[PDB]
Parts: structure tokens; sequence; C-alpha cells
């Protein structure tokens, strides 16, 4: 890790985001990106403002400068891929901010846990190459073989955690340098547990563990806090369908192009291509979004809201409105 320069910091600090409210559930990152010729600087400035606006870094001895170094170190480890790039992780950070502060989920967590979640959003996909865990295992890729050999099939999530630890090992980019003892341990352990929990292979069991803890008045408190953090990073990570329809659609186009490039490489390597990754099946966006809504996103958001997350009701309302809009794309085709 080459240290961040003053010039790199200045390029972010000049961005004033005139007319954007980064705290708003209708905030539009696509419009923010189009708004200048320096979209990576605007994205960094959004993450910077969200973290300073929370008032959390200040409280844990993270200087403005170390915060901005950390953001730029994360940024340089994201790739030019259609979906799992720096814009996705800034989106998840912004979305988690809304869940915490507009959905009042902050009430369930300590300030340190709120700080860790906002920071975790920015590390949670470090050095993603636009290929899922399945690609690495099916192609017997070196990372795939290492995962199988070491007994953890969360190929990408372990890789993300490794690069997170690497950035935080330098004091100039350690947003947790203000912490010691049990607090520093909780910050690292909770960050890593959250990233590991974004593996969609663990979706069902992460959801069921959170619901069982939330229904249990005698749940271990530390365990309930940890599962709430995991569920909020998962929620941010599958939040695309909770956004205004046109933001939702732009996300779905970006993920479809990424899946298609994976399918192209799978064909090239002669491994199995799922229909959804197959550029030649040209399956409809509308049916794909409704399917993801019915089988994954609507049940997930409805169950966590009903369990205890009552303040996040708007996510369920928007999924319902987005599903009805996709139904109208079908009805009029
Ligand atoms: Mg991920
Ligand atoms: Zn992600």
């Amino acid at each position: 890790v080459t240290a961040i320069t003053k010039v790199e910091r200045e390029a972010v600090l000049v961005c004033e985001l005139p007319s954007f409210d980064v705290t708003d559930v209708e905030f539009d990152l696509f419009r923010a990106r189009e708004s200048t010729d320096k979209p990576l600087d605007v994205a960094a400035a959004i993450a910077y403002r969200l973290l300073l606006g929370s008032g959390l870094p200040q409280k844990f001895g993270c200087s403005d400068e170390v915060l901005l170094n950390f953001i730029l170190q994360c940024r340089k480890k994201y790739r030019n891929v259609p979906y799992h790039n720096f814009y996705h992780v800034v989106d998840v950070c912004q979305t988690i901010h809304t869940f915490l502060y507009r959905g009042n989920v902050y009430e369930k967590l300590t300030e340190l846990e709120c700080f860790v979640l906002l920071i975790t959003a920015l590390v949670h996909d470090l050095d993603h190459m636009g290929l899922n865990n399945s690609f690495y295992l099916k192609t017997e890729s070196p990372l795939g073989i290492l995962s199988s050999a070491s007994g953890n099939t969360s190929v990408l999530e372990v890789h993300h955690c490794n690069l997170a630890v690497e950035i935080l090992s330098d004091p100039e980019s350690d947003v947790f340098d203000g912490l010691e003892g049990a607090e520093r341990t909780l910050a690292f352990r909770s960050m890593i547990d959250c990233v590991l929990a974004t593996d969609m292979a663990k979706h069902g069991s992460a959801l069921e563990a959170f619901l069982a803890s939330a229904a249990d008045q005698s749940s271990d408190e530390a365990a309930f806090h940890r599962m709430t953090m995991e569920i909020i990073l998962k929620a941010g990570d599958i939040s695309n369908v909770t956004k205004p329809f046109d933001i939702s659609r732009q996300w779905a186009m970006a993920v479809t192009e990424e899946f298609y490039r994976q399918g192209d490489m799978e064909k090239e390597r002669g491994v199995e291509v799922l229909p959804m990754f197959d550029r030649s099946k040209n399956m409809e966006l509308a049916k794909g979004q409704i399917g993801f809504i019915d089988f994954v996103a609507a049940p997930f958001f409805q169950k966590i809201v009903d369990a205890c997350l009552q303040g996040m009701q708007w996510t369920v309302d928007r999924i319902k409105s987005n599903r009805a809009q996709w139904e109208r794309v079908l009805e009029t085709r």
C-alpha cells in the first residue's frame, strides 16, 4: 500500500455535490456520476460526507485525513467491471446510512457498530473481478483450489477480508487506529463476520439465524447485535430493488452485463453457463427482476421489517411498487 498523496485528497475535497442530499432514500448515484467528468472523485466525496455527517469517525479518534486515505485506498482496489466496482460499494454505504438513520436501525446498535457498518460497506467487495464464487470453483482456478484446499468456499468474501486487513494495517489508512483492546477486536471481527455473511450461499441460514434471534427475548445481546450488522450489510448488498424504478433498472442492466461477461468466459473455458449468464438467451429484464423480487428480495425485506426492522417498511413498499411497474412493462409489451 503506497500512501495517498495530498493531490489525491484535494481532488476529492473540491467536490461540493451541489443539489445532492446523500442521506436521502431517493438519492441517485447515477445522476451524481453523470454530474461531472470525475465520477470516481464524486463517489469518494459521497463516502467522505456520509462518514463525517454520521459524526462517528470523530468519536473514535479517526481524523478527517485518515478517513479520506482509507476511502482512496479502498477505491484503488476496485476494478473497472460493470457492477462490483467502487460505485456499488459507495451505493451500499449510502444505502446502509439510510437504513441506520432514516429506518432508525441505529437504535439497535452501538455507535461503534454503526461506524463499522459504514466502513465495512466500502471494503465488502475489494478487488472483485466480475466473476462469482462458482466461476472460480468450476474452472479449478488457483483461488478456487486454495478455497477448496483450506475448507472455505466463500472464495471472494475471504479475498475481500484479506485486502481489508491489508489497508487497515497501515496507521495512515486505519479508520480503527483510535481503538484498542476489546473495541479494536470487535471492530475487526464484526467487519469480517459482515463481509463473510454477504456470500449468497449463506443467505437462507443468515436470514433464519437473525429471525430466530429477533423472536427470542432471551437471545444473547452480543449475538443479536452481530446478526443485525450481518443482516444490514446483506440488506444493503441486495438493496437495488428497493430503489426508485429507474435507479433499480440501471443497477439491473449493470449486473446483467457482468453476468454475460462471466458466461462468455465460461463458454471460452468450456464450463457450464447458467441461462442467466448466457448472452444468447437474451432473457427479459422484467421477468428477471420479478423473479428476484418474488423468491429473494420481497420475502427478505418483509420478514426483517416484520421481525423488528419496522422503520425500514419503505423498502417493502418500493419492492411492491417496482414489481407492479415491471408487470406493466410485461402487460404493454
Ligand atoms: Mg460481494
Ligand atoms: Zn456487494
